[PDB]
């Protein structure tokens, strides 16, 4: 039993809700919140910009130190950093950005990072400003993640389409 509330159950391990991931994280304080990161951990917009804003830019400060030490992530890769005031940890995961021409096949590799964590609060990878089809992202999520994932979908119209079209 966990403290996630109001989710629709899609499969044995995947749950979904129309919610602002920032507000969800502040309420639940999950062990892991997933950020929709880029390889530079530049959290300018989308989910990343919103999460970073909620940390008062502390996420960005920590991220800049990480990159200065380690260099960029790989598309499809991840790193674990602090969750600041939002969660114990933030798993920064880089899905392919279609508006940069990146290979959508890397979306499965991106979701594989979730399997290293028993429970996660997460957005749909490569959705929103990353330009992929969110219906496809949900399919890859369900077919790749085996741990317990609670998906927050900001857009109510998109949430209803994802539920109604889910096979
Ligand atoms: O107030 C807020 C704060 C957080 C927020 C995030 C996004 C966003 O970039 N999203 C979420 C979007 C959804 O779940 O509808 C699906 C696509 C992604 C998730 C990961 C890739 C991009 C947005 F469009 C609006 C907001 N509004």
């Amino acid at each position: 039993v966990n403290s996630f509330s109001g989710y629709l159950k899609l499969t044995d391990n995947v749950y979904i809700k129309n919610a602002d991931i920032v507000e969800e994280a502040k309420k639940v304080k999950p062990t892991v919140v997933v950020n929709a990161a880029n390889v530079y951990l530049k959290h300018g917009g989308g989910v990343a910009g919103a999460l970073n804003k909620a940390t008062n830019n502390a996420m960005q400060v920590e991220s800049d130190d990480y990159i200065a030490t380690n260099g960029p992530l790989k598309v499809g890769g991840s790193c674990v950093l602090s969750g600041h005031n939002l969660a114990k940890h933030c798993l920064h995961v880089v899905g392919p950005n279609v508006n940069k021409g990146e290979d959508i096949q890397l979306l499965k590799s991106a979701y594989e990072n979730f399997n290293q964590h028993e429970v996660l609060l997460a957005p749909l990878l490569s959705a929103g400003i990353f330009g992929a089809d969110p219906i496809h992202s949900l399919r890859v999520c369900v077919d790749t993640v085996r741990t317990n994932v609670y998906l927050a979908v900001f857009d109510k119209n998109l949430y209803d389409k994802l539920v109604s079209s889910f096979l």
